[PDB]
């Protein structure tokens, strides 16, 4: 019987299907099918409440591993029994480079939220910083920003000169600066950008939208996920990514309880093989996302140039390359799991106000 995996579409799903889904299906004799979504838990909640679950494995935001575990949607793993050791025998828990954020999480890749511009359209002056993203005098034009508050509030505060630390024990220091007053400052900063006659905002939802909006000249700068910009670059689109105040984030799979392949073990078998050393390394032949396992990282580095063409080196494009980390923020999934409802109420009220005050 087939196992249904849910992911984010475009170049990301392609990297997963080619890197590890199709090989897993062929090896195990369990078909592996892909469904596109745009994140969150609303679809799976609706399916679960209706007693009609058709999804088996979900590729999810870090915060949603926590929420989906706490809501009883996802299966709590027994990590070293359920996931495969590295080839040398290292147990999975020691091969995955850090701890899981929830008992329901298993890592796949690391990715960055950053921004890009179209070098052929932007003009002679070239954006170089997150402050440039907000600078409508030096860089007039529309921006694309993510539909949700998550990521936007962080970059807004850093563009306001509030300091992030990047990764360190306890998470990024930025989050302690995102209490009520900091949230209000961030909302004001976004509102300012979106209401400025020399700015304005398009809110993107699907990961394919930022590169498309830039390729078509609909915005002058767009936030997005680095792998989606990378894919467009490798297709010949003259985008340039800016990594100042990039947010380093961790992606996961979760196993849906009571999905079609749950009781019979087929979904778990697929998941264990997709998240193997070889599978996670294989995905990085297609997209600039870093494998979660140390063993997979070592394979990629030793195998450079690792891109599918046998000539493009992948390490300099990775979210974790030192050059790309110089001023990064480390995403905090507990912050967003805990506070997204309260924040979203204020975020959506801000967005509704953009319309109500907008003159045709
Ligand atoms: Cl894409």
């Amino acid at each position: 019987g087939a196992v249904t995996v849910v992911s984010w579409g475009g170049a990301y799903t392609e990297s997963q299907k080619l890197g590890y889904g199709d090989p897993t299906a062929a090896k195990l004799g369990i078909p592996v099918n892909w469904v596109d979504y745009t994140g969150g838990l609303s679809e799976i909640k609706a399916q679960k409440e209706a007693g009609a679950i058709t999804w088996d494995i979900m590729d999810v935001y870090a915060k949603d591993t926590i929420i989906g575990c706490d809501e009883g949607i996802f299966h709590e793993f027994d990590f070293d029994k359920d996931f495969l050791p590295a080839p040398d025998g290292t147990p999975a828990s020691q091969d995955f480079f850090t701890s899981m954020p929830s008992k329901c999480a298993v890592g796949n890749i690391l990715y960055s939220w950053n921004f890009a511009y179209n070098d052929a359209k932007i003009g002679d002056k070239k954006p170089k910083s997150i402050k440039d993203f907000f600078n409508t005098k030096k860089f007039p034009g529309k921006r694309a920003i993510y539909k949700g508050a998550m990521s936007n509030l962080e970059i807004a505060l850093v563009a306001d000169g509030v300091k992030a630390s990047g990764a360190q024990a306890g998470g990024d220091l930025l989050y302690r600066k995102m209490e009520g007053a900091g949230i209000d400052r961030a909302l004001a900063k976004i509102k300012k950008l979106c209401t400025d006659p020399n700015g304005g905002c398009v809110f993107w939802n699907a990961g394919a939208q930022p590169p498309e909006l830039l390729a078509n000249g609909e915005v002058v700068m767009a936030t997005g996920w680095n792998g989606r910009f990378f894919n467009a670059q490798m297709e010949g689109t003259p985008l340039v990514q800016v990594w100042d105040a990039q947010i380093l984030d961790y992606e996961y799979f979760a196993l849906v309880k009571d999905g079609p392949g749950y009781a019979d073990g087929s979904a778990m078998k697929v998941l264990a093989e997709m998240t193997s050393t070889e599978g996670l390394a294989g995905s990085a032949k297609y997209i600039a996302y870093a494998p979660w396992r140390k063993s997979s990282i070592a394979i990629m580095e030793a195998g450079e140039p690792w891109f599918k063409d046998g000539k493009t080196n992948m390490v300099p494009h990775m979210p974790t390359a030192p050059s790309n980390l110089k001023s990064h923020i480390l995403m905090n999934p507990d912050y967003w799991a805990d506070n997204q409802d309260e924040i979203n109420e204020k975020w959506e009220a801000m967005k509704a106000g953009l319309h109500h005050h907008h003159h045709h």
